[PDB]
Parts: structure tokens; sequence; C-alpha cells
């Protein structure tokens, strides 16, 4: 399990690192309830149908993904190891997972991308509208093949457990792809214009959010309160997941995030209506325990798990799992 | 109360024999949700109903049981004492409870049937279609009275007590059957061809499975998520027994299993439809704790109990338990 | 607060019979229930209303009563202090608060009587229709005014303390009244035929029973699990409560009890609709701690209690109280 | 955090006065259920909205406020600090917050509006209508620019902590502003027809009482169970506003209190319809930790708060914070 990665980087990672990795805003009511909600879910397998060719594969945004899950956007890997996302890039690849590459990563893009796989790449909106495109064009030039535009950052939540730690960058993390202002609509709208990939918005909660997001030309969305980091008391993205699909009726791709640690969580997320997944923390708990071999193990866990779990529910494929119906728990 | 056996089988039994016993798959989500889903269920009893003649006795597949109750499939009951599915069988018949003499039985099942009583036999399907009817016919040919088709376990679910335990078969326990494949519907059709038995199949959640199974000519199902054994986040039972029993319209009995530990716990599903129910962790309890006699005294207390339940609720017979209201508290 | 008494009461009981006082059957689980119910109903109160003249009286079976709360049978008083139910009558009687007299007091039901107050009795159906009669006819010879018939003990529950105690009546109490069978309708028609006192019939949860009752001539019910000592699993009354007032339509009384601990409970069971609560437990707390002095400082903490709570809801007189609205929580 | 103020007063404060403070009436169930029913609530957010020009002002009774929050009335100030209700006044004008003056100041009403900013005057209704009438045109006179009338305290809620510490006012704090009855709506009106400032009624949680608020002639009202110190098991406030804001249709302002402690609480208070909230126990904490520049450094904390919640859920304004949808959580 998932479980036993979280000690390991515990024990290993300095108290404020793992703070910094650990903690959501205000009172951290939101990183519980993404955690809650989850529990409460329950899913109703099926039984009796033909599993002699369960795959676990999904295509998106172009692309065949071994699982229906990416590695969320994690600013500042080299905090958690010494090869930080170069690190993480190559187990993801080498499990067939899209990788995304970070705004705010401490080795650049160019570097990350190089390593192959399925790059996307996380844009935060810069104060110029000149240089935000141009890191869209690098990534796009570095063969990134997705925009996820995170919208949900007009600025940083407050993370009481940095303040009270006085965390800071270590001087020996940097911001690798350089030498921040509120997005809008109208930022969208420049992306969108300016690049061939598919821009996906990240942090959308609201239904007339996600709805507008189509009408916007997103390729996709991710259903997230963004770990709990950002507004303290923001619903889980899972508890908005079901109505955001219902609302899109398949005019975009739709992923959710925030606790997913297990093969059963992802079972419950397409069986919700999700396309995919994003895993964070867990990533960053192997990472730090293991570093490259580290996060391929919990790939392959994570493999194994989905797999399982899709079986024992009677489904063959993803597709099927998200025509799995569930039912809610106290 | 079936509360003190706990715990003299835990006193009893090598550590990683109880855990094989108590575990459950995955963060043991759905072992927790059977208890906690029979807490929430409280019964509307009736009063001033005449109680001169309460009987528990139900016809169930052809015969007369004592109570609306049998013991569950549990495999290698061996490794709870040494005399096994002998133990339990001797017992069960004596008490006038149907047993289920497992695929995986630690005592061959022409032994187990022999004792007497009111054998089913429980079939996991095997690689070949031949040699599960095979399986078939020599339950049959023992004087089985029902196959219980087991339909949720296309491969095993991941226990994560045993792989920490590294737990395995000691040497003197072995399948006694023997000198496996998914079930299909296909399969189903194959065993109902095959015998006059009724077919019964254990595992069912959906309630287009419940009413699929109907068609199919099952005699009965056992709404069931295999004691939280299977998929971890599987719904329990009792949560979707209702809703099954207004499907199946009379078709078919409907039984229920997970986390039956009481005679209040028998009218609780009793109330919500069932027409019976299975128990496993408290009989292998009973068994671990005092062999034979501790089985006896077991199906004792249970009777004693439903009895008990069933008058305080006004009920003179399980039918008319079966036509109690319930309410869901918190 | 009546949680006061709670403590001092176990400190002087020998544990066995505190035990008997504080227990229910099973699992306890309608015991808890009883509370948890109270606490998840919170009231809706009205400002700005006159209460110059705010009154806690109620009339009831042809009588006023001090408060809508009358005490609950409970038998063999002489149990917790050794004037038993002549000190509990009398302290009753100065608060002008009807007394239940119990089938099984240990102190004759006419010397109980003779105390004066506003004395009910309560009623178990006796093997013999004609002893049974004679009860009733001796309670109301005595002066009686209502007859409180418990239907809800075809038998007594399971007390597993009791039973893990080997707990039995000390040989210095006796049922003073005598020198068991199970009720049914014949037996409250037998009961109505030969009384022009009210017959309450206590222990009813269901709706049809409810409405049965008031078909059957009865001029009240309590609706009422015995205080968890019962059924197992039954519904708690006060859960039941709204739909039995609908039902009943102003067709006979409907009391309420189990677990009523305040002045804010009981507002809270008149806001639900109840005419007026019984209180068991805590009436033989203060018993215990403080004998006859002990129970009108109870009585007359509730008194004050109640006209806190009716008053700070903006209700002059119990009826107002009863059209309060609730909302429930979590 | 307003957590950390709550440990600094422990430390400063005598016990009894802490008490005095933190407490509330019964069981302080509906203290609990205050701060239950907040964390229940959670908050959708939208997105991608212009946050150039973000403020959290609201113009209310006549005069722009910098936040949607006033301090609440809490009597006798000085038992917290030497300086009192003169310090959290100076700090509420220094902020742009409207401070409440309370009928039971310890320090004059006349002094306190004399620090200026925006002073309201807190009525209890006394003994004699002239008298009250008095008290209102002594506050009109000195400037106050709203009359917070409360109706929930016919008479005091039953404060357990203070019975059983003894507590009674110490000698060197005085009611100031001298040398009571239950209110009515005949009191309302008396105030309504002596003042041309706008009537607020604090303590409405029933529905009908708001709707009948707007009839006769009230400027707002402040949904409240007075902090959980008046009925032991009122609703919270939080819990009726959405229904009461709903029904007035803009008919009068509508306020909240109860439990606030962060701005998210005060985004949850607006998303559910509230004009502004009150703040009570918060602001006194931070008068005994450090007099003035407590309430000051609080007030901040809760500025910075506001605005970071208002913009992470994409409002620009408090308008636009009171169209937010929310979802409860459980
Ligand atoms: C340490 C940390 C840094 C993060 N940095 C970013 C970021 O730069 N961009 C972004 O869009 N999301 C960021 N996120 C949020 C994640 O992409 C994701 O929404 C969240 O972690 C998912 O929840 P999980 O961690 O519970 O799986 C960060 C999360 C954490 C824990
Ligand atoms: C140790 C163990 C072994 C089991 N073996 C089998 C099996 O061989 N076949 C099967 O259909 N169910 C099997 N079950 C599941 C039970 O038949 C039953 O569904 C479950 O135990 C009911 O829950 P309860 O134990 O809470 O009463 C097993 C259960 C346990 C605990
Ligand atoms: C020790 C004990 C003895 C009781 N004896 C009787 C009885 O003889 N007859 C009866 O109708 N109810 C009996 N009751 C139940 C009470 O009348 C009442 O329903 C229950 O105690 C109410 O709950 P409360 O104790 O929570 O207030 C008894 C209750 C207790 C605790
Ligand atoms: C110590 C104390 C004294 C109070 N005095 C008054 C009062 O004189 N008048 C009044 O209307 N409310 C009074 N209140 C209630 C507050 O105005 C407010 O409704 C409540 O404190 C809000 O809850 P909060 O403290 O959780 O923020 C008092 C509250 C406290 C804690
Ligand atoms: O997006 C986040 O929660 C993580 C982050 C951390 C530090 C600086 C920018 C972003
Ligand atoms: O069916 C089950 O949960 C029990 C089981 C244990 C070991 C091997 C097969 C089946
Ligand atoms: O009615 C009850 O719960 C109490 C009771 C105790 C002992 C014998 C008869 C009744
Ligand atoms: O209104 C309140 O809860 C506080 C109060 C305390 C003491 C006297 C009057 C009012």
């Amino acid at each position: 399990s998932l479980a036993d990665l979280e000690r390991a980087a515990r024990d290993v990672l300095p108290g404020e690192i793992f703070d910094f990795l650990a903690g959501g805003s205000g009172t951290e009511a939101s990183l519980v309830a993404n955690r809650t909600a989850l529990e409460r879910v329950f899913v109703i397998p099926r039984m009796l149908r033909d599993l002699t060719d369960v795959t676990t594969e999904i295509d998106i945004f172009g692309r065949r993904a071994a699982l229906p899950m990416a590695v969320a956007p994690v600013a500042y890997q080299r905090l958690f190891h010494p090869e930080g996302e170069l690190a993480v890039a190559r187990a993801a690849r080498d499990a067939g997972v899209p990788y995304t590459i970070c705004t705010l990563s401490s080795v650049s893009l160019e570097e990350i991308a190089a390593v192959g796989g399925r790059p996307w790449f996380q844009l935060f909106w810069l104060r110029d509208e000149k240089r935000s495109l141009d890191l869209v064009r690098r990534a796009e030039d570095a063969g990134c093949e997705a925009i996820v535009f995170t919208v949900d950052v007009p600025w940083m939540g407050r993370r009481l457990r940095d303040m009270r730690n006085g965390f800071a960058l270590p001087e020996w993390v940097t911001a690798a792809n350089f030498d921040f202002a509120p997005a809008t609509w109208e930022s969208v709208e420049a992306v969108r214009a300016h690049t061939d990939l598919p821009v996906v918005l990240k942090g959308i909660l609201a239904v007339e959010d996600a709805r507008r997001a189509v009408d916007a030309g997103a390729g996709g969305i991710v259903v997230s309160n963004h770990g709990g980091r950002q507004l303290d008391g923001a619903v889980p993205g899972i508890e908005m997941l079901g109505e955001i699909v219902a609302a899109v009726s398949g005019g975009c791709e739709v992923l959710v995030d925030g606790g997913i640690r297990s093969g059963g969580d992802v079972l419950k997320a397409t069986a919700l209506g999700a396309s995919a997944v994003l895993v964070g923390r867990p990533v960053m708990w192997a990472l730090a325990a293991a570093g490259q071999d580290g996060v391929r193990q919990l790939l392959e866990l994570l493999a194994e798990e989905v797999r399982d779990a899709m079986g024992l529910a009677g489904c063959e494929s993803v597709g099927a799992a998200r025509r799995l119906n569930t039912k809610l728990g106290v």
C-alpha cells in the first residue's frame, strides 16, 4: 500500500519539507475532506463478465496511457530528492503514465521533456501575457502534449504549517525555468489561440465553470481543490465530479484529483465519471523514499491495484468502470 | 453473545491464522462497512400479536431449516481446529442449520456430506468446464441439496494482513477435494444445465445482476461483498438488499451475509427482506474455541437470540418478520 | 443538572444494582440510540411573545399535572433505597407529577396509592385473565386514575449486564402485590371493558399500532422502546413520535419516553408533538442518592428547566411548545 | 489564526472569567453546534474572474464598513482587560468595523461613542418602557447609528459553568450605563416609533419571526442563538440563514453570528446569504491577550483572511460572494 511509503518519506525528509508536502491551507478542512469524501463512496461491482483481456489503458489528449492516471504537477521536486523531476519523469515514462512538468520545476522543462515519455506542461499565468505564451511555446517545442493551465491560484493559499515553520526554499532549489498574475478567461483564450495542444483547466469546481471551460475550447478540466492547499473550505473535487460530468456531456475530458491513494480510489473516481485521475503527494513520498526506483515501485503497485479493482468490479476496460454505479455510505 | 467467542478464538489461534480469518482486502473499508451498515438499521417492532406458537423455521431449497440461517462457506477449516469441517458440519446438522461444504474444504466433500444434515456445496469455477461440472456431480451424488456458485472471485482479493504476515497454508492443511478461472454467465448456464439442484449465486451486489440471476434460472442469490475480502470499497450487501428484494419480486430466494453477529442482526436482515442469512467468521471463532461443542453452543445462542428478537418484534414466523419496517439511524 | 445525580447514585449503589438500573438489552444499541436521537433534535425558538404568565401545567387523563411529565414505571424501587416507592411517590405528589405504580412494585399498590397525589397503575398481563383484571380492579379501588398497560414485554429482554453479574433480586425485595403471559389486542379489550379509567398502552413504536390503539379505545399511548431494555435494535420512540402524532390526529394522548434528562429534552419531545413524557432512570438516581428529598430536588430542577426552556423558546404554555418547529442536526 | 489567541487568553485570564466567556447554557449543545454547522459547509469557488480590484467593503445601515463584519455585543468587557470597551472600540474604529456598545457595558456608552468610528448600540428591554426609550435616546444623541435590540433574552440562560464556579461580577466591574423585562413585538414598535435609526433584532431563528421583523419595520436582523448561551438545543443561526434570507427577499439586512472564527467562515456565511457577520468571543480573546493592539491585530488578520478567501473563491466583492453556491459535507 501507499501508506507504507508515507512513513518512509516522513523518516527521511526534514520535518519542514515533509510539512510543505503534507499541508493544506487554513485549518486543513479541505485537505481532510478530500479523503473523507472518497471514503464515503462505495462501488456496486458487477459479476460474471468476461475478464479474459482486462486492460487499464486509456486514450487521452491524443495518446495512449497505461493507466487512467497522470502524475500531478508538484513544484520544486528537488526538495524531496536530489534527482527531483528527472527521477519522477523517468519512472513515469517507464510506467507509461503522463508526467506533468511544472512551471515552477526545479529542473528546466526542456531537460525534463528530454527524458521522453508523455510529458504535459502545467502553466501558471505570469505578469506578462508575452512571457506566459513563451513558456507555452517552449513547452510545445520541447514535445509536451498538453497544457495544464492552473486556474485556482490567483495567488497562493495561506499555508499555516509553512508560516509557523518559517519555511522557505533552500538556496539549492530554484525555479529552473526562469533566469505572476491572476488568470482570467481572457488568459485561457490567449493560450488556446497560441497552441494546437489541448488546453486543460486545472482547479475547476463549479458546474458553470466546467461548462464555460468547454465553451472556451478546453480539451479537458481537472476537478480539484488543489489538494486542500488553496481555499480552505472549498468542496472536494470528488463531490462535484458526477455533476460536472453530466453537465459537460462529453464535451471535454474530465479529470479529478485530491486524495487518490489506491487503485480502489481510482476505481471510485472512474465510477463517478472521471476520464483519469492525478496523483500528487504519494508520488513525492515514493520519490523521497527511494528516488526513481521508489516512484517506479509506486506506479507498479498502483497499476496492479487498478487492474485488481477493475476485475473484481467486473470491468474489462476503463469505459466499463465509468458505467459502474456507486452508493454513498456513512 | 458472539463477542465472548471472538476473544476466546484470539487467545487460542496463532496470530497469523486469526488474521487470515479476521482480515479483509485493501484498507478493510468494506469489512468495517458490513458492521456499520447493520448498526445503522433499527427495527420498528409490532406489539400485541399472538406469539403462542413462535417458530424460527423456514423452508428453503426444498427443505426445512431450524433458523433462517446457514453456515457460510469458509475454506480450510482445519486451520482453526483439528476436526475442521467435520466438527462444524456435525454441529450444524444437530442444530438443523444447513452447512455449506467448500470447494477448498480441508476434508473431502464426500466425508463431510456423510455427516448427514442439510449440506450445500460451494463451487469455485475451475480451469476446465469438465472438472467444474465433475465437482458439481460429486456434490450432488453425495447428497448436497444446493450448489452455491461463488461469483465474486474472478481472482482473490489482496489481503494485506496475509501479505504482511507472509501467511501460507500449513503443510498439514490441504485442499482435500483435489488430487481456477473466472466464472461468467456462460459458466452459470453450464452448471444449471447439468444439475437438478438449485443454483445459488453468491456475491451479487448490483440490482441488474440479481435480475439477470433470476432470468438465468438461479434458485437463489446471496447478496454479499464476501465479508469485505474481495473488492475493497464494495458496498455491503445489507445496503443493497432491500432494492434487490424488490427487483426480483419473488423470483428466487434472496440471502444476505456480512457481519451478522446476533439474532437481532438476523432480524434486521429479515426485516430488510432476506429469506435467510449466512454466518461466517463467528462459526470459525466457535470452532477454534471449542470444536464441535463450541459451534453447537454458538448455534444454540443464535437460535435463542433469533426467537427472542422475533417475539419482542411481534413476529410469530419469519414471514412476519419480513413484513417488519425499519428506519435508518445515525 | 441530572448528570450530577448519576454519579452520586453510582457511588452509593452496589455495582450490580447500578447495572440492573443502567443497562439495556443486547449490545445496548437502543439504549444509546435513545440519547443520540434526542441530541440530534434542535428546536427553532420563537421570540417576542408574551411570557407574563408562563405555565408548565397540562391536563391529562382527567387531571391537572404541574409539568408535562410523569414518573415512569420502574419495578422494585426498594432496590435503590429502603423507602422505595413510598419515597418516590411522596416527592411526586408534592411536585404535582403523576407517579406510575408498578405491577412489580416492592411496596403494595394500596400503600403507594395511600400516599395520595395522582397515581397511575402499570399493568403486566398475568397468566390468568381473571387475576389481571383483579389487579386492575385493585388499582381502580385504590384511586389510581389510569391503567398503563405495558405491551412491549411478551417476555423480558436479555439483559447481558444482569446475566454477566448473575444478578437476582435480593431476598429483602419482593413483588409486594403478590402473595405472566404475552398480552394481545384481546387483552387490551378485556381491560378496556372492565374499567372506566383511561387505558394507556406503553411500548408502541409502529404507526399502525398507534392507530389501532386509538381504534381499540385507548386513551393514550407511550411511544417507547422500554428504555432500550426490550428489543435491542428497536427504534427510539422519539424517532417515531412525530409520525405517530400525525397518524392519531388527536384521537388519544401521545406520550414518549427514553433518555429524557433535562427540561430541554422535555421541550424537544413537546415540540415533536408529545402530550407529556415519562422519566425513568433519573428518578431512581435521585432516589438512590437522597431518598425522598433527592427525588423532590430532581423534580424541582426539572420544573425549573422546563419553565426556562419554554420561555426561552417563546412558549407561555405547553400547547404553544407543541407548535414549535424542529430541525435535525448531525 | 484566531486559534493562537484563544490559548493566550486562557493563560492570562482567571479560570472563572475564561469560563464566563467560553461557556454556553445547559449541556452546551448549541455552543458546539455553532461550530459543527460551519464545519459542514463547503464553498464552491469560482475561477478566472477579474480580481484586479477585490474589495471587502460593504454598505450597511447607512455607512461603509471595511469588512462584512461587526463586533458583537459582549457585556462587561473590563472583565477581560482594564481598558475594556474603550480598547475594543478604538481598534474597531481604526479597522473600519462597527462596534456594538452594550446596554451592560462596563464603560458608559457616551464614553465609548466618543472614541468615534461606527458605533451601534445594543438594547436590553428594561422594566420601564420609559427607561428603555431613554437608553435609546442616549445612544442616538451620542452618535450611535443603529439600535441592536436583543430579543432572545426574556431572561438569562442557565450557565452551568458560572453556577458551578459561583461566578459573580467583581466589585471593580459595574454596569456603567446605570446609576429588566421580557421584550415583545409591542416593545419593538415602541422603539421603532421613537428613533430614526435602523432597528436590528438580534436573536431571530424562526422564519416567521424574520418575516414579522420585516413587517414590523426592522432594518435588519441577526440570525443567532446567542452564542449557545440562551436556549440549549436552539438551532444554530447558520442552519436557518439560507431559509431566512429567501423569506425576507431583500426586505432587511440579514446578519448571522455564532462561531465565526476565520475569514473562510465569513465567506461561508456570505455564501449562505448573510449581509454581514458578528464576531464575539475571538474579539474578547484578543482583548484579554493584548488589549487594544490585540484586537487591532485580530481585525487585521480577519481582514486579510476575508480578502484571501474571497479572491480564492473568485469574488471581487461581497455581493459576488453572496452569489456563491455551497454544498453540505459530513
Ligand atoms: C507540494 C505540492 C506542490 C504543488 N504544486 C503545484 C503546482 O505547482 N501547480 C499545480 O497546479 N498544482 C500543484 N499542486 C497540487 C497538485 O497538482 C494536486 O492538485 C494535489 O496535490 C492533488 O492532491 P493529492 O496530493 O492529494 O494527490 C501541488 C501540490 C503539492 C502537495
Ligand atoms: C477465512 C474465510 C474464508 C472464506 N472462504 C470462502 C470460500 O471458500 N468461498 C466463498 O464463497 N466464500 C468464502 N468466504 C466468505 C464467506 O462465505 C462469507 O461471505 C463471509 O465470511 C460472510 O461474512 P461474515 O464472516 O462477516 O459472517 C470466506 C470467508 C472467510 C472469513
Ligand atoms: C430498572 C428499570 C425497571 C423498569 N421496570 C419497568 C416495568 O416494571 N414496567 C414498565 O412498563 N417499564 C419498566 N421500565 C421502563 C421505564 O418505564 C421506561 O420506559 C424507561 O426507563 C424510560 O427510559 P429512561 O429510563 O431513559 O427515562 C423499567 C426501566 C428500568 C430502568
Ligand atoms: C461573554 C459574553 C457576553 C455577551 N453579552 C451579550 C449582550 O450583553 N447582549 C447580546 O445581545 N449578546 C451578548 N452576547 C452574545 C454575542 O453578542 C454573540 O451573539 C455571540 O457571542 C456570538 O457568538 P461568538 O461568540 O461565537 O462569535 C454575549 C456573548 C458572550 C460570550
Ligand atoms: O501550487 C501549490 O500549492 C504549490 C506551490 C508551492 C510554492 C510555490 C508555488 C506553488
Ligand atoms: O474466498 C475467500 O475469501 C477465502 C479463500 C482463502 C484462501 C484461498 C481461497 C479462498
Ligand atoms: O420492565 C423492565 O425492564 C424491568 C423489569 C425488571 C425485572 C423484572 C421485570 C421487569
Ligand atoms: O447576554 C449574555 O449572554 C451575557 C450576559 C452576561 C451577564 C449578564 C447579562 C448578559
